[PDB]
């Protein structure tokens, strides 16, 4: 019934999206890469603006996400630049230089998602936003999903993200913020 | 149950956007008089960036709207310049000139607005869009509303709406934009 | 000694810049197309905006222009909007239309250029405006130059840009903006 | 022979550019505090955006600066985010934090200043760029200076500019790059 291209060159993001999709839903790669300025303050605002682009482009209905770890003691830190944080380097390095800043710190923390909808047809634009919270790992542990899930460790378990990846589609930002976002989708149609 | 506060300066879109009300929603003017740059290419571009910058700077749900005179045979004028066209004079004058650009060219016009709501809280961003087709009258009529209202002759009718205003209250642009937003709160709230 | 490409899609730009180009300069159009949304509120600032986002993505010395015809009693219109008003219309016809909207008016005018340097490898940004008073001609006439130049007459004159285009080159707001950046980047060499 | 307004909000920044001041300029700070986003990838984007801001607000001549801190081996960090990183932290926790970053790893490091000044008069805009070259102390030492002082080192010196800040007048990215600016101005006008 309602089809939309991903606004994504991520192929992580595109995996997690399409596992959770309702039938209802289908969900198509986008058919190009398109160029978007990333210069928002917050995921939401980052989030819009690739929905915005690349449905301005594709003359489509089009869905974007904007995420990344949040760490409270280190006043948010990545956030918005958690690709952009030394990305010359591997996850590895960056969760390693991570974990030396929060020796003797809180390590509570978050992924936080922002799940935009846009249809330029009729110029409606829905973003909703959720997220998972959890705490960094003493350590680095596991090869599943990808960036820093193998050093985050949701609220209720032991076991970081990189060691239980299917934990993922349950209860992730990702996860979340989508089933929410076609949640709003089915009640408006 | 949810008040809201409007990110506008504009006293006249307050009035109609109060007039238009749900029973389960509260509509205020904002507290703030914050200034935005209204640098986008199209009325949901600038909508949504009120609505954000307002919901930042106030931390409390907020509803923006960005709207505008489009004229098909001017290819869209003014469109998203319809203040800053000839922004120093009355609109007595702006509407003047606007006649002479028409002279022998289809009258076929539409007002348009984006109608946003921001709720920061959450990050739940709400943006859709309505229009009334009519025409542009061959003379100015009326003091009703404001803006371009003495000019403009909704489809259907034979007077302008600044000569029968309360007309606006049900079919505006303004009207069913925003009607189309609560419709869209209710069904998800 | 001083190489720059262009920060242009405007052939005609390209043509009128290296004309009147000092014997140290090679010009060059840009080697590939860049797009840039020209967002700015002002020639300087769109003018700036382009020399940037070229600069940046060419990793070499630019320069740009953003250009227009300012009309004093139509507050300053068509102004950032010059290009953009009327777009799928030829000249002529924006001619047209603008001869509509300056009957009873003043009709004194100006062309502006805002001509920038931009050096991505020092980070040096260097940006000079110029402009030449003219005035609305009551018809269009001639068919040289480009754009606005049929119904432009400048101060001191009594044909259009259309008629002498070769006047250009000595007197047009881009040959004055141009030829003071010039002048600033022979001081600094 | 040219009053300038300073087109920041650190005290810091107003009394070091203060105290280079040559003598045809009246430097000031800036009657008011005016609030700028700061969302470009770059110094000089950042530079060039609060001057243009600022001037047209204030329509007098000003100048701009926009810097921060850039460790080469931590990809830049944290460049332009050097006040926004743990903002609500003190720079004594900031810099305490990216010495446990460093750990194992390259101390090198620059300190980058972009000055701009602004003419909103005449439309002219002068962007220069430079920086000092040093590297990170393994700890806090002094309380001279500002944010990053007291563990940067410059080049050639056993001291943070914690502890030795009169040099800075001399040698800082700041005082080059301001100089670099006035340098290039008081050649054209
Ligand atoms: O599910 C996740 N696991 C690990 N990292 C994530 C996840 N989601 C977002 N990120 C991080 O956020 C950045 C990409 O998000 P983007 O800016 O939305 O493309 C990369 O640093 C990711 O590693
Ligand atoms: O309901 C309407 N009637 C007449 N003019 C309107 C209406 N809505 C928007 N406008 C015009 O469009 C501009 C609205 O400014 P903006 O939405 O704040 O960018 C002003 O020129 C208004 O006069
Ligand atoms: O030299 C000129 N003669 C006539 N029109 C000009 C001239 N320079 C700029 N323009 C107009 O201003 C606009 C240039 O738009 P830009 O590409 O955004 O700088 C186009 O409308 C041009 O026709
Ligand atoms: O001379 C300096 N000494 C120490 N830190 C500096 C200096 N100049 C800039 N910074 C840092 O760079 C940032 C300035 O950011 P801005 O005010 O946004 O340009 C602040 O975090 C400063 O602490």
């Amino acid at each position: 019934k309602l089809t939309v291209y991903l606004a994504t060159t991520n192929p992580h993001k595109v995996e997690e999206i399409k596992m959770i999709a309702p039938e209802w839903m289908e969900i198509l790669p986008s058919p190009e890469k398109i160029e978007v300025v990333e210069d928002g303050e917050t995921f939401l605002e980052n989030s819009v603006k690739k929905a915005v682009v690349y449905g301005k482009k594709l003359k489509h209905p089009v869905m974007a996400d904007d995420s990344g770890l949040v760490i409270y003691s280190l006043g948010g830190f990545p956030g918005v630049m958690s690709a952009r944080f030394m990305e010359e380097h591997s996850y590895k390095e960056k969760m390693r230089t991570i974990l030396k800043m929060l020796e003797g710190k809180d390590r509570r923390a978050a992924f936080v998602c922002s799940a935009t909808f846009f249809d330029p047809v009729e110029n409606t634009l829905i973003s909703v936003e959720d997220r998972v919270e959890g705490r960094i790992a003493n350590e680095i542990r596991g090869t599943g999903g990808f960036g820093y899930d193998p050093f985050f460790i949701p609220d209720g378990y032991d076991k970081t993200f990189g060691e239980i990846p299917h934990l993922k589609e349950k209860i992730s930002h990702r996860s979340k913020a989508f089933r929410k976002l076609f949640s709003v989708l089915e009640k408006i149609l």
